[PDB]
């Protein structure tokens, strides 16, 4: 059947990392920024660090322990993984800061200076790491664009794997009558996370309750087509909320396209002045180090 999962599940101890600031509270919890000093090594390693907001109940530590189990058992460039946790009375995730925060604030307050060319490749980026997790046999569930991070604006990378294996504004038409999720499920999010980083950031089928949204989805419709695409880039989102999964395209495939596409980047996006767009840290992704 499966193969065995021998990733490491790493324990820091509270004391080999220190908590700076605080970047978000919210349903998820409170998460800090943080620096780790591994013990006995000339390193300091940026991180964030993830606490249960105001609670210690045995359902919320299964659910972390579940995200943590996750979490450690990937390993790409386009996906965040776990350094490790803390086993404190509230239960710690640590991992690696990713500085611009999510990429749906990112392009929000960042918009009147992201051209063509960030905007392919955060889409290559994404499907990248889509693509790995499909390898992985591993469907997500969630993908946003207020689930990819920053590590900086030209790297990002996909998390929230909380729900990893509701929005229902994201989900593919299958997933909402039927509760059925698959990887060509997760391209359908893919389409809608697109369509938010072509908008700016703006909010699909605004001031529409979710209610009404399965009904919308069964007579034909879809989100409108960004001012900034061509129908090129167009017609690769709504191909991927085409009705028969089967049909939409592969993660494979988007990472193909896409990178066509930003090859040229101005012939298929057009935005206006889209042309005039601490000694011993180490930056997680270079700390291949073991215990
Ligand atoms: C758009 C997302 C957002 O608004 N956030 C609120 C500000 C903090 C943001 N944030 N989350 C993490 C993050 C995500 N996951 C799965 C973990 C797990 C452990 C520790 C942190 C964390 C962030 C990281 N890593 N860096 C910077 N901001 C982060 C989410």
């Amino acid at each position: 059947g499966e193969a065995p999962n021998q990733a490491l599940l790493r324990i820091l101890k509270e004391t080999e990392f220190k908590k700076i600031k605080v970047l978000g509270s919210g349903a998820f919890g409170t998460v800090y920024k943080g620096l780790w000093i591994p013990e006995g090594e000339k390193v300091k390693i940026p991180v964030a660090i993830k606490e249960l907001r105001e609670a210690t109940s045995p359902k919320a530590n299964k659910e972390i322990l579940d995200e943590a189990y996750v979490m450690a058992s990937v390993d790409n460039p386009h996906v965040c993984r776990l350094l490790g946790i803390c086993l404190t009375s509230t239960v710690q995730l640590i991992m690696q800061l990713m500085p611009f925060g999510c990429l749906l604030d990112y392009v929000r307050e960042h918009k009147d200076n992201i051209g063509s060319q960030y905007l392919l490749n955060w889409c290559v980026q994404i499907a990248k790491g889509m693509n790995y997790l499909e390898d992985r046999r591993l469907v997500h569930r969630d993908l946003a664009a207020r689930n990819v991070l920053v590590k900086t604006p030209q790297h990002v990378k996909i998390t929230d794997f909380g729900l990893a294996k509701v929005p229902i504004k994201w989900m593919a038409l299958e997933s909402i009558l039927h509760r059925i999720y698959t990887h060509q499920s997760d391209v359908w999010s893919y389409g809608v996370t697109v369509w938010e980083l072509m908008t700016f950031g703006s909010k699909p089928y605004d001031g529409i309750p979710a209610s009404e949204i399965s009904s919308i989805l069964e007579k034909g419709e879809r989100l409108p087509q960004p001012p900034i695409c061509t129908i090129d880039v167009y017609m690769i989102m709504v191909k991927c909320w085409m009705i028969d999964a089967d049909s939409r395209p592969k993660f494979r495939e988007l990472i193909i396209e896409f990178s066509k596409m930003a090859r040229d980047p101005q012939r298929y996006l057009v935005i206006q002045g889209d042309e005039r767009m601490m000694d011993d840290v180490v930056d997680a992704d270079e700390y291949l180090i073991p215990q």
